[PDB]
């Protein structure tokens, strides 16, 4: 079953410039933990910005150009990238957006963390109908010496 976990700021905002403004490193743990030893899927722009291989996981990237990076598993298309997860409990689903808008409708759980933040950027994230959404999980977080900013994960499963 797929999965979309998404970092967002005020305005559904994800990215600017290919990179993530701020820095919150409770957030970087979280996306670890609900990454690790699951696929993940990706476009070609997060790929770079990601600049490596995520470890303990299966990197699929999305791109209608030929990879040129033997490290990691290139498909051109949805079905391909699914095909590629083998069967597996659990694909994450990592963005960029449009990779995000294209998984959405497949997707059965989302999983968000709420970031309290005022941000620029050019990216965003899918506006998905609440009404189809239940969440099944949230924990708040007041900003701390270690994350600038507060912030909420979020768990929602499709109803
Ligand atoms: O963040 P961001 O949106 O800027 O970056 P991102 O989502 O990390 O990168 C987006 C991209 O991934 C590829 N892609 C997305 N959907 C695809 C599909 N259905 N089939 C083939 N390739 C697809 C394209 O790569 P290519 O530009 O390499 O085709 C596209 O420009
Ligand atoms: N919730 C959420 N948070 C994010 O930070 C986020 N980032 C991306 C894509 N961009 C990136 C760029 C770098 C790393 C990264 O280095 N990840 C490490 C975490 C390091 C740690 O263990 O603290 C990893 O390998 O999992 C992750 C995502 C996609 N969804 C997101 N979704
Ligand atoms: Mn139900």
């Amino acid at each position: 079953m797929i999965s979309l976990i998404a970092a967002l700021a005020v305005d559904r905002v994800i990215g600017m410039e290919n990179a993530m403004p701020w820095n919150l490193p409770a957030d970087l743990a979280w996306f670890k933990r609900n990454t690790l030893d699951k696929p993940v899927i990706m476009g070609r722009h997060t790929w770079e910005s990601i600049g490596r291989p995520l470890p303990g996981r299966k990197n699929i990237i999305l791109s209608s150009q030929p990879g040129t990076d033997d490290r990691v598993t290139w498909v051109k298309s949805v079905d391909e990238a699914i095909a590629a997860c083998g069967d597996v409990p659990e694909i994450m689903v990592i963005g960029g957006g449009r990779v995000y808008e294209q998984f959405l409708p497949k997707a059965q759980k989302l999983y968000l963390t709420h970031i309290d933040a005022e941000v620029e950027g050019d990216t965003h994230f899918p506006d998905y109908e609440p009404d189809d959404w239940e969440s099944v999980f949230s924990e708040f977080h007041d900003a701390d010496a270690q994350n600038s900013h507060s912030y909420c994960f979020e768990i929602l499963e499709r109803r």
